[PDB]
């Protein structure tokens, strides 16, 4: 967990009113994608990260960035929301999830070796500290919303991962 980069390290502003507390442990974990560019840079992620803050805040009205959680091509993990948060990223899921979103946009790419290894350690992590059900569902966002996040190829690999849940099917 110290491995987690906090919202003070990408000078993250404080939500604009009191967050709402997320029920514990969330028995889902949306995978996602913010659709922009993709960095292996530390200080490209972070420069993207406050102004995707700044997108969802103003430009789209909510009160913080959407994700609970941020990973990017530098193989950090950057913490959005948080663990104890309801996000703004997946109608439907929001107070029933945590939200992990991969920085950038992977329709035909996917993200490092890196990225997808942190982000399994990350919901170790939660699963471990009891903040993620033992037998929680790992779903993708196209399958809860029209939506092509998390990106078409990105998709494809998560379906191939441990407690992927495929709502369709069943
Ligand atoms: C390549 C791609 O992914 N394109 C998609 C495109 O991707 C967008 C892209 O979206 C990415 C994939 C993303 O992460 N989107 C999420 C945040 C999104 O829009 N999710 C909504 C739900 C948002 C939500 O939960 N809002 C809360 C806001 C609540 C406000 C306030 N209470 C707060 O807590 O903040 C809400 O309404 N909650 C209520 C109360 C509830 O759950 O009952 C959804 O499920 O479609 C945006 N990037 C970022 C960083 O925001 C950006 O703007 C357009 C594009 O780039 O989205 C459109 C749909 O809008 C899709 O059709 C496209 O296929």
């Amino acid at each position: 967990l110290s491995a987690i980069i906090p919202r003070s390290s990408w000078l993250a502003q404080k939500p604009m009113d009191e967050p709402l507390p997320l029920q514990l442990p969330v028995k889902y974990v949306v995978i996602l994608h913010t659709a922009t560019e993709s960095s292996e840079k530390r200080a490209i992620n972070v420069r993207l990260i406050r102004d995707m803050q700044s997108f969802h805040i103003e430009s789209r009205g909510w009160n913080d960035i959407a994700y609970n959680f941020l990973v990017g091509c530098d193989g950090n993990i950057y913490e959005g929301r948080g663990w104890k948060t309801v996000g703004a990223h997946t109608l439907g899921y929001n107070r029933i999830s945590l939200g992990i979103s991969f920085i950038g946009c992977f329709m035909k790419e996917l993200p490092t070796a890196d990225a997808l290894n942190m982000c399994r350690n990350l919901l170790a992590r939660g699963v471990e500290d009891g903040h993620i059900s033992t037998d929680y569902r790992l779903i993708c966002h196209c399958q809860c919303n029209s939506t092509e996040s998390p990106g078409r190829r990105l998709y494809e690999e998560i379906q191939t991962w441990p407690h992927f849940y495929n709502i369709e099917e069943e």
